[PDB]
């Protein structure tokens, strides 16, 4: 019928591999390179985009929802400078993000033309 060691916690369910980020005390610089180096040790990132026309916010996407589940479970309420620029994470409303170019405002890490310098 079923294995003698079934799953638990309903596998924490699933919704999407896309996340929404917000900064609470923005007093230092933030770019797609800063959000990538704090999201990469939590899982393989695929793309990032940033918005600061009002406050400071960003969005991130991973190669699997399993990596997005670990991302907000280890980066929510975190800090990038051991103080201030405190993070706040939740799931975003789309099921996929998109990128148009690679710069400090948006970047893609899975395109076949992501460019490089070495």
């Amino acid at each position: 019928q079923k294995i003698s060691r079934p799953g638990d916690s309903d596998d924490s369910r699933s919704v999407n591999s896309v996340l929404l980020f917000t900064i609470l005390n923005p007093i230092y610089s933030i770019t797609t390179d800063v959000l990538y180096t704090i999201c990469n040790p939590c899982g393989p990132v695929q793309r990032i985009v940033i918005f600061r026309k009002n406050g400071v916010q960003a969005m991130v996407e991973f190669d699997s929802v399993q990596s997005a589940q670990r991302a907000k479970a280890s980066l929510n309420g975190a800090d990038i400078y051991s103080g201030c620029c405190t993070l706040k994470i939740e799931y975003a409303k789309p099921t996929r993000l998109n990128v148009f170019k690679n710069d400090q405002d948006t970047w893609d890490y899975t395109n076949p033309n992501l460019s490089g310098q070495g």
